[PDB]
């Protein structure tokens, strides 16, 4: 289907200004006008290279021998029967030139004939493409196109298009009048870079869909980097003491985030995780829960998923991570079985599945799973931090290219990630975005190095464009905007170097807002720029944790319902996401307040309506009872606690209380207003 003889058909007579180039599955190489450029149409050469395969001997004709001249194995056989094999693969090239074709478009077949005489244009079980591959296999060596990916040198310098037919997709010239018009994509790539990308994908593989179809669809962008990015999600916990008594155990939900912390130059894998604080009768320390002494030791348990924010599959392993309790202790290294995966880990997806249960770091009956053990006083530190770090590594083994002798995408034995890696950490700039539901994603875009010869030969890459090409940002009328959301929006952050070199930019461009000038900042090779929603505060690990005051109110503004038993909210659902829970409280005539959910850990009172709505529940911690007013003028307060105000431990000196805390007025009404 992507299989068949490569061609260039060019307008002028010397094989110098290509206007199309294509695959043909059989011998078959005509292209009609109807798929066709105008004064353009008319082609005065071609080229066509591949492979043939086969037992007899064969006589080749096509259907204009008097302009072609064709090699076989680098025989002329066109300018004669030849003897051919069974299971070889012989090389084909064919050059036509004709010097003022009256006709636009290509009508041309190739023909062979065998030794019963049946002549017939060549079958498509009989052709196939030239090795466009960085190397020769054993079979089909490969060989104007300095970097062998199959684009002639001129088009990736001067910019193309790929329009994709039902049958195959032609490749020609972007034009202004008639691209921009119709909305195409405008591609440029290094004509010496096989992968302008530095990924294991090559330009015109990722243009004509030659690609392992996990790819993420960005990253079939030659200037858009493809590689998987893969870090651990723990969604919960469960502590035991480690040994026909009760059980003992402690029981909790988890957050997980994948973090970055600064912009930074580090290409680590690592996630955050956070224990929840709220009730799980009395309240025990932890220790007193489990009836841990100070010479017991206990063990954890969790469930996790291997998650993957890039934008390439992984197949044969997953990578491996420490479980970190502090800066530095590490409490277990969890690693799958190599070669063993269930199924695949694809961008943008989990492993596995979500539709699947989860892993469970000690499995049922798996009779080797090490314990995640901790002594005494590293379970006081987690009791006290109720934070773990799950650091993975970037080992992600075999690669699925694309295979030019049988069109079909494998994992190949020979390609492994490892090789890849440095080299795209190395010639791309790396954006990190949290526009998407608030977590970061990163990617890593094509620019140029201007102190490396090789990477010059690349495109100029603006930060306008890199954002429309990585993230999907358009501009639908005059501005650059992420699903609706206005790029003014977001911040920009950068390391020192980046911010150094952006700063000198702008003072160039007499430029004093970064925002209005997009189009002409320009990227260069290990940039790190950090963009993220101005409506939140983040913690040292770029997680969102806090808004304004000003923020919170206004999104909880529109209310839905009120009543003794709570409210009932339209509230978004990134708001929600920096929020631990609420404090409701009934103030009195006199201005004392009656706090009813008055507990570090029993804020937890809000849930997500199935329809979406948030419904904040006074009855929770109130012992099942509606709230009782014993005065209509009294008023009904309620707070929201962001994560960054909230307390995760009784103070100090003990009080468990909510007295203290840093919290945000979000609704205030009498009894006769309710
Ligand atoms: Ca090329
Ligand atoms: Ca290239």
């Amino acid at each position: 289907s992507s299989q068949g003889l490569l061609g260039y058909y060019f307008s002028d007579l010397n094989f110098q200004a290509p206007m199309v180039v294509t695959s043909s599955t059989t011998g078959d190489l005509s292209i009609p006008s109807s798929e066709l450029p105008s004064e353009n149409q008319y082609f005065q050469s071609a080229i066509w290279s591949g492979f043939i395969k086969v037992s007899d001997e064969y006589t080749f004709a096509t259907s204009a021998d008097n302009h072609v001249t064709m090699w076989v194995d680098d025989q002329e056989v066109i300018n004669n029967k030849i003897r051919l094999e069974k299971g070889r693969l012989y090389q084909i090239k064919i050059q036509y030139q004709r010097e003022n074709p009256t006709e636009k478009g290509l009508d041309f077949k190739l023909y062979w004939t065998d030794s019963q005489n049946k002549k017939e244009v060549i079958s498509s079980d009989n052709l196939q493409l030239p090795e466009l591959k960085q190397k020769s296999s054993n079979s089909r060596k490969k060989r104007p196109d300095r970097d062998n990916d199959g684009i002639p040198d001129s088009l990736e310098v001067e910019g193309y298009t790929v329009d994709v037919k039902n049958k195959r997709t032609f490749l020609s010239p972007w034009i202004s009048n008639i691209h921009e018009k119709k909305g195409l994509t405008k591609y440029k790539s290094s004509p010496e870079k096989w992968s302008t990308a530095s990924d294991p994908y090559s330009d015109f593989e990722k243009v004509t869909g030659r690609i392992d179809k996990n790819v993420s669809p960005e990253a079939r962008h030659p200037l858009v980097a493809a590689y998987p990015i893969v870090h651990v999600d723990m969604e919960n916990i469960i502590l035991s003491k480690n040994e026909d008594s009760q059980t003992r155990t402690i029981s909790k939900n988890t957050s997980t985030s994948r973090t970055h912390t600064s912009a930074g130059f580090s290409n680590s894998n690592s996630s955050t995780v956070a224990i929840d604080h709220s009730l799980s009768a009395g309240e025990r320390t932890w220790a007193e829960t489990m009836g841990l002494n100070t010479a017991d030791t206990a063990r954890l348990n969790a469930n996790i998923r291997y998650v993957n924010t890039g934008t390439a599959p992984i197949y044969n392993v997953l990578p491996t991570t420490s479980l970190v309790l502090g800066k530095n202790q590490t409490l277990a290294t969890i690693k799958a079985k190599e070669n063993q995966l269930s199924q695949i880990l694809a961008p943008n997806n989990y492993y596995p599945s979500k539709n699947l249960a989860p892993i469970a770091l000690n499995a049922q009956d798996d009779f080797s799973s090490t314990p995640i053990t901790m002594n005494y006083n590293q379970f006081l530190e987690l009791e006290k931090t109720k934070q773990l770090r799950l650091d993975t590594d970037q080992v992600y083994g075999n690669i699925a290219t694309y295979n030019f002798e049988n069109g079909r995408v494998r994992v190949d034995t020979g390609s492994n990630w490892s090789e890849v890696l440095p080299q795209i950490q190395e010639t791309t700039a790396r954006i990190i975005f949290n526009g998407k539901d608030l977590n970061l994603v990163e990617r890593r875009i094509a620019a140029v190095n201007p102190s490396d010869p090789l990477e010059t030969t690349k495109p100029d890459m603006t930060l306008k464009e890199a954002l429309k090409i990585a993230f999907g940002f358009n501009e639908p009328n005059g501005n650059l905007q992420y699903q609706g959301k206005d790029i003014t929006e977001f911040d920009f952050n950068f390391d020192q170097q980046t911010s150094q070199n952006i700063k000198n930019q702008l003072a160039e461009l007499n430029a004093t807002n970064i925002y209005t000038v997009l189009d002409k900042i320009k990227l260069n090779a290990k940039m790190n720029i950090l963009i993220r929603d101005k409506r939140f505060h983040y913690d040292r690990n770029n997680i969102a944790v806090g808004a304004d005051e000003s923020v919170v109110k206004e999104a909880h503004r529109e209310v839905i319902n009120s009543s003794t038993e709570g409210l009932l909210l339209n509230i978004d659902k990134d708001i929600r996401k920096i929020l631990s829970g609420y404090i409701v409280e009934i103030e009195d005539t006199e201005g004392l307040k009656e706090v009813i959910n008055d507990r570090y850990d029993m804020l937890n009172i809000s849930s997500l309506r199935q329809d979406g709505k948030t419904f904040i529940d006074f009855k929770k911690y109130n012992d099942k009872l509606p709230l009782y007013i014993s005065n209509p003028n009294y008023k009904v307060n309620v707070y929201a606690v962001t994560k960054e105000n909230t307390i995760i431990n009784p103070s100090e000196n003990g009080d468990t209380s909510t007295n203290g805390i840093k919290k945000i007025l979000i609704f205030s009404k009498k009894g006769y207003e309710i």
